This record gives structure tokens, C-alpha cells and sequence, in this order.
């Protein structure tokens, strides 16, 4: 419908401020990406309260579904929503009652998406995956995109593996938001995730993390 | 070993109360497990025509029917002669509330299904009670152990009149007959189910559902 | 009018919880006015029961709860017609179970059509294996939902250890003549206990007292 | 010599965030801990006028004021004059989310109260962003330890305009500053909290609250 000025090779600028069990954190982000291959990389490092008190795999989700590969059939409301940018909000609701809020503002200014993040985290349990950082990955995933009292909205049954094999079940909802007038809505559809921390240090205050996503309109024809 | 033939007829007989409403469906068709793809032809034999959405009903009328890659374990072939059973719990976004059972048995070319349903707490002007519902969307099931127990995920969605959504979330716990049947891995089963055909009251229901198991990305 | 200061009450259960089937028959007495209840319950079939008692005990009537003169007491108003109720159960490790009761009154005896299903209990949860010392007591918060009376309850039971085990109820409540008035928002006050059983609970009795309120500052 | 006094002040500073919306809230009280009775004059300091319900607010604005008696354990006047912290997650059933925490101190006769409230996923149609709610109704809070730490569950319900309700499930989390203090049992806390007067844009609000501890029946 216009131009968006998203080119095949990004680059990514990301703070995040945020609060999880009462500890404090400054991270940023360096990165680069594919938009058209739904493919993305960044380098992090904690800035203010590292070392991280909780697994740094709670976060990783909320370090942009530009980075995702849309097919023609399917409308892509996040790369139509540039060069103006757009924004999300997100809950995750862990199985042992810890919560956590997301929000990222993104904008663009030449060859670099720009995000705001902020993250909030409560009422995990002392003993939980989580405090006690008991986390290995996020497994794939998929994301069902749906239009919800007018606006795109996103949720996900995920799953942390975690030491000694067992799950960890997570449910993410997600809504996103163009910045600007006349973006079109799509309809149903489903966003597969895969989402990887290639390496960091031992106390996670350096970390390079990877996402590739593909969206498909599910069987019979993905 | 497991006797699964790559043609194989499916008997059911499903008995449930919805809202206090109680049913009976009879259902007979045909699959090809290998395919993930089956086919069957429902008749409510008892308490037609349904006061509620057919829709809530269908996944309830086996997991058997999923192609399976070679790198993931297919628990439920495996399963097989001896056969195996599932629980399900189905929680829709206003409070219904729905469980199910399946135990699935095979003589010969015929799997036999013995299905229970029940569902409660629907709202008057709900889609549900209301007949609001024009399909499942496509879906992908998540599939992980639990306490020694394979167990599927699903976030789902029905799709309403003028394009609107009403989300379930649907917990499947499935378990062999045989002792000792080897559990997979973590890995996500694609669904699509699709009522081909039905008379005005839903008292007669053409079923198909097309599943396939995979990794996800970046493999799948 | 139609309930009497001393009731009777006759039950039967049937249910289904991890695919055991099982049947349960009741017999017992209250004081409606009172919100008080006793009765004697006995597995006719699929003794002995493979998961906890207590996840049964709510299913075995809210004409037995003492409801004041300024709220509507939607319950005794039921009568002689009577009423039903649908309720799930929703278990923090993912246990769910639906009910249904069907309640009806001929003379001084209130009889009760009950049915009952549970899924996905994990096997080595408080509730398959049997870990359950009692439900603390509660406090349900009534109001109507879509023209329905509507009892939503954060329950707690304890176990062995003194940890405790939370379950959510949601309790639909659907008077059988047309035009009974829906009361307006209050709270029922719970307690239930086993009071004594066999070792295999093949043999319980059971107790509740219930008392409806409008809460702080008025109750 | 008891840190708890019969009449005490409250000080308070809240900032927040609500579907994108930042505010600013000062907080100046007085309080009877031993009758579990407070009221507090609020003011919006940024962010006015606020575009959502005030009410989503209000039970971010201490446990201290509770009337405890004799046989409960009353952890939070133990908890003092080091103070304690709380963190709360707040679900509605239209998929709005929040959640808040409190740091509280105590110098003199004052409790200091800072305090954070995140809210996101309110649709735009719903009662909160509509601002069509009336009150908080009176509610039971369920006390329990779990994981080493006091914990409250709240099955919560806001009255809306034409008497409709919108429900909110509450879980909070309380933590003493100091080791040691000793965990109560079991425990229900009455609640009422209601809004005394406001302008008209609510940048001004006066806020009352009760609250009484028991063991339920048949002990109440
Ligand atoms: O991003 S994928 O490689 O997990
Ligand atoms: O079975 S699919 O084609 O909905
Ligand atoms: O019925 S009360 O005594 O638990
Ligand atoms: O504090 S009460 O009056 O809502």
C-alpha cells in the first residue's frame, strides 16, 4: 500500500528498563537482521543490576514481528506499519502464578528499528525455575494472530525445557498496534517461533540471542 | 508390530450432556493414519437437534491419524494392538467449561472409539448457545510429558459470524494401555478440522481432519 | 412456605474421575433456616476410590445456607418446583471437574441427581494420591452473570505437610419455574468436613454450615 | 515501645503505566491499624486527567490495617518498624493485566509507601477504558504460605453501570524486611474499599477502606 523503507538487511537498537521480583535492571541490545527471512541477532549486555538474580530466559521474547517471513496470502501488518513504527503489549502467565508485563515502543530511522522495552515481573516462588535460574530454552512455538476488540492480538502456549527434562508452561498474549491510520488488519493466522541464546557468560551479564519466525496459515497448505 | 493398517474404518459412539441437554452421536468413517487424514459421517441418535454450536463437539470425535516423521517417536501407533485412552479439558474464554474422554480400541481394520462429553457454565448469549460458530481454525497442538504422562497443549480458536474469535484452551492428557510404551520428546502436532458438510439441524455431520507431527522451526 | 424448619435429603451420585467410574448414594438431614446439613454417604460402586474423597465433598445445596432478611434468598424461593446447578472445578496442577445436581423436593425430602467427572489429574498429585487432609473454610461471591445467578469461590484444601492446594469454583445456579427474582450481589460464608469415614472412605459422613452476608461493614 | 501506634499517618507515592498511559499519584492519610480502618486523599501529580477506571487502582493504595484478633497471627504489625514489601498480580476476565508492588517503611508515626502499577491488554471497548465501573464489591482474601511466603487470593468483583459485574482474580505476595517474623496459619481478610468523594476527572480522590481478619465459619 506504500513504501515501508524496511530494507533486507536491518540493524537493531534496544533498552530495556525493568523490575522482576522486586530487582532492578538496565539491559541493552545490538543487533542486526533479515526482515524478509524473519530472521535476527543480537548482542545484550545487563548495564545496571547484573548479575541477574532470575533466568534470563524469561526476557528473551521481549527482545519485533517485523523479524518475522510473511507469504503474500497473508497480510503483514507489522511491516506495513513502517516507516511510522509501531508498539505491543504483552503479559506472560507462568503455571506456578509468576506474571510478568511487556511493553516495546519501535520506531525506524534509516537502516535501524529502535525499541523501548520495559518488563515487569511478580510473584515468582523462591524455590521456582526461575529464582533459582533452572531454565535450558524456550522450545519452538507457535503464535495465533487473531484481530481481538479491533486490534491484532497474539497468544501462545509456550514451554520452557528446563534441567532434568521437565516443562515449564507459559501463556503469552500479546497486543500490537500501528503507530499509524490505515494499517489493515489480517485475518487468522499463525506465527511459528524459534527463539535461541547462541552464547553468553556465566552470569548471563553478556548474552547473544537468535529468533527466527515464519508466518503460515496452518494445514492444510503450509 | 503395531497392526495399523494404511486404510483403516473408525466406529464411535459418543454419549454427553451439554448444559444439562443429553445426546447420543453415532459416527462411522475412514482414515489412513499415515496420512494424518480421516473422514466420518455423524448422526445425533438422541437429543436432536442439539440446542448448542456442533462446533464444541468435534475434536472429541485420535491421534493415531497424524503423520509421523521418522525422528519423533509416535506414541500413539505404538500404542497399538493393545490400544490407549485420553482425558480432555476444554476452557473456553467466558467461563464453559468442557471435559472429555476417548478409549480407543482396534479389531482388525476398525478402530472403536467410546467417547464421553460433557460441557457446563456455557452463557445464554454466548456463541456457543447462541450457534455463533462457523469453524475451528487451523491449530498446533503442543506436546510434552508431565508426571510421566504424554500431554498435549493447544491454543484455539473458533472462528464467529462477522469474523470474530472465541478462544479455548484444551488440555489432552494420553495414555497407552501397555505398560512400558515409549514417551517422545517435546514436539508440536499441526491440526485442521473441517465440517465438509450437515443438515440444517446438525442432526447428520460429514467430519475430516488432516494432522501432522513435526519439530518446528527451523527443521519443520 | 414449602421448606420446612427440619429437612431431609436423598442423593445419588454417579461420576467418573481418571476413568474410574464410581456411584455414591447419600442419606441425611438439615435445618435449612440454619444453613446447617449432615449426611451419610456410601460407594455403592467402584470401591475403593483411587483419588481423594475431598474433591467430592462440595458436590454432595444452597437451601442450606442461613440467608438474612435483607438479601434474597434465591435458593428457598426454588421451591417446591426446585432447582439445578452446573459448577467446574479447576485445580492449580490442572485437575478439572465439571457437576451437576438436579434438586427436587417431595414433602420433607430434598433428592438430588448428581453427576460428576474429573480429568487430568496427575498421578502423583494430593488428589490420586489421596494427600488431602480437609477444605479450609471459604467464602463464595454470588452475582448475576448473563440473567444467571453465579458463585465464584478461590478454595483451598490442605494436605499432609501443611501445604495447601487451590482449586477455583465457578457454581451456575438455574431456579426450574420461570420468574424466580435473581438476588442482588452477596457472599455465602462455607465450611464442610468429613466427620468420620472408613479407612477406604467406602463410608463417610459429611457436614456443612453456610451462612450468606453482604460483607464488610454490614456482616 | 510497640512500633504500631493507635493513630497513624500515610504517606504514599505511586507511579504507573496503564496500556501505555504514564502517571504520577501522591497519597496523604491517617489510619487506626488496630480497627483495620484507613482513609487516604489522592492526588494525580502527571498523567491527569487518567484515562482509565480510578478503581483498578485503589487496592494499590497495606495490611497493617486490618483488625486482627487474638488467635491469628498478625504478621504484618510484626513485620514493623523494619516494614515489608508486596508484589500483586491483578487478571481481569477480559484479558486486562496488572501488576503492582509496595515497599513500606515506617518513621515515627508514618508509613511511607512506594508503590508501582503496570497495566496492559485493557480493550479499548472495555469497562476500564470506558471508565463505566462503580465500586469495588466487599471481598474475602484468602491467606496462605506457599513457597516460605505469605500469600492472598482474592476472587474480586468491580459493580459497573446498569449492575453488571466485571470480575478481577488478585494474588498478592507478602514479605517481611526483617528474618524471622513468624508465618500465620491459615486465614480469610474481609475487605471493603470504597471511594469517599472525587472531582470530576478524578485527579482528586478520597479513599476509605475496612478490613477485618477471622477464621470463617463456624468460628465467625
Ligand atoms: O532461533 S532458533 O534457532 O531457535
Ligand atoms: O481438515 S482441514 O481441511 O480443515
Ligand atoms: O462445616 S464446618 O464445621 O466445617
Ligand atoms: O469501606 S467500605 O465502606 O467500602
Amino acid at each position: 500500500h506504500h513504501m515501508s523503507a524496511i530494507k533486507p538487511d536491518m540493524k537493531i537498537n534496544l533498552r530495556m528498563e525493568g523490575n522482576v521480583n522486586g530487582h532492578h535492571f538496565v539491559i541493552d541490545g545490538d543487533g542486526t537482521g533479515k526482515p524478509f527471512e524473519g530472521k535476527q541477532s543480537m548482542d545484550l549486555e545487563v548495564k545496571e543490576g547484573g548479575p541477574l538474580p532470575f533466568a534470563f530466559d524469561i526476557l528473551t521474547t521481549a527482545f519485533n514481528r517485523v523479524f518475522a517471513e510473511y507469504p503474500d496470502h497473508i497480510q503483514d501488518y507489522f511491516k506495513q506499519s513502517f516507516p511510522k513504527g509501531y508498539s505491543w503489549e504483552r503479559s506472560l502467565t507462568f503455571e506456578d502464578g509468576g506474571i510478568c508485563i511487556a511493553r516495546n515502543d519501535i520506531t525506524m530511522e534509516g537502516d535501524t528499528f529502535y525499541n523501548k522495552v520495559r518488563f515487569h515481573g511478580v510473584n515468582f516462588p523462591a524455590n521456582g525455575p526461575v529464582m533459582q535460574k533452572k531454565t535450558l530454552k524456550w522450545e519452538p512455538s507457535t503464535e495465533k494472530m487473531y484481530v481481538r476488540d479491533g486490534v491484532l492480538t497474539g497468544d501462545i502456549t509456550m514451554a520452557l525445557l528446563l534441567e532434568g527434562n521437565a516443562h515449564y508452561r507459559c501463556d503469552s498474549r500479546t497486543t500490537y498496534k500501528a503507530k499509524e491510520k490505515g494499517v489493515k488488519l489480517p485475518g487468522y493466522h499463525l506465527v511459528d517461533h524459534c527463539i535461541e541464546i547462541l552464547s553468553h557468560d556465566k552470569d548471563y551479564n553478556k548474552v547473544k540471542l537468535y529468533e527466527h519466525a515464519v508466518a503460515h496459515s496452518g494445514l492444510p497448505d503450509n
